[PDB]
């Protein structure tokens, strides 16, 4: 059932998020948007070197409690 | 001289034959130049670190054999 994942940002945050492991990437990408502001379009996820795609799952990862994804942001930040 | 390696997400290994102080956009050009993928659409990656264009390799601490990693900022059609 319900399941703790971490998420770990480039400025060295890590972002608790309270999934399911039957949950969408998207869906992931959606809590990230909205406890950071960043549009899930402009959200990249990384899980061992490997980048996520939104239509599929956690559970096709094999990703389980207390795993820490790599979130990276698609735009470079203006300046 | 040196010789490093680039990771895809596919997990296809790219060598590459840089120089320490060869800019992290001349890099990104290489990459396009074996790979076709324009320098707009690359972010590399080095110890979980995003690298900037306008420094080079040595600004960042990497040595020969080390593996950086790079990632499409679009996402291919599929």
């Amino acid at each position: 059932g319900s399941m703790t994942i971490y998420v770990k940002t480039q400025d060295g945050k890590i972002i608790k998020l309270e999934v399911n492991d039957d949950d969408t990437i998207l869906n992931v990408k959606k809590k990230i948007e909205e406890k950071t502001g960043i549009p899930p379009e402009d959200q990249i996820l990384i899980y061992k070197g490997k980048v996520l795609e939104d239509d599929k799952t956690l559970a096709d990862y094999n990703i389980k409690e207390n795993d820490t994804l790599y979130l990276v942001k698609r735009l470079k930040s203006p300046e």
